[PDB]
């Protein structure tokens, strides 16, 4: 197994996958690495397991048929997925805590967002179609651009928001467009 977390790229005490050479820290891997479970796979292996039962998962798909999906055993997972996709880039520490505002010719949000907020949401259920995961996810960087107006600190935004949209495509099977 890998020596560094996967998601953090940092050593500790660290969970290795028994199906694939990965390691985790508890709490970075998502859902948080369960207490006895002998072997154990991490959720990149459960993803490339679902895709191999059906082969056909991997066709191009509607957004917005995705996104009315239930949030069955199996899109919960694939929003887990997607969120780690995210917490794996290192400019999610922008994005992870609550934020707060108080910026000179800025108002902050109605709805602020962070991503340890939808981390929780997902653990509790709190999301009925995939639908209410992505909305909150594109929430995040939509208020962090509006807030940063024409500071070049709005990129970051930008960034993150990208390693999102490329994730969501590749999870999720959107078909490919120019
Ligand atoms: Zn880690
Ligand atoms: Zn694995
Ligand atoms: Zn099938």
């Amino acid at each position: 197994n890998s020596n560094i977390c996967e998601v953090c790229n940092k050593w500790g005490r660290l969970f290795c996958c028994d199906t694939c050479p990965r390691s985790f820290h508890e709490h970075c891997h998502i859902p948080s690495v369960e207490a006895n479970k002998n072997p154990w796979s991490c959720i990149f292996c459960r993803i490339k397991t679902i895709q191999e039962r059906c082969p056909e998962s991997q066709s191009g798909h509607q957004e917005s048929e995705v996104l009315m999906r239930q949030m069955l055993p199996e899109e919960q997972l694939k929003c887990e997925f997607l969120l780690l996709k995210v917490y794996c880039d290192s400019k999610s520490c922008f994005f992870a805590s609550e934020p707060y505002y108080n910026r000179e010719g800025s108002q902050g949000p109605q709805k602020p967002m962070w991503l340890n907020k939808v981390k929780t949401s997902l653990n509790e259920q709190m999301y009925t179609r995939v639908e209410g995961f992505v909305q909150d996810m594109r929430l995040i960087f939509h208020n962090h651009k509006e807030f940063y107006r024409e500071d070049k600190f709005t990129r970051l935004g930008i960034q993150v928001q990208d390693i999102f949209e490329k994730n969501f495509r590749n999870i999720f099977a959107i078909q490919e467009t120019s």
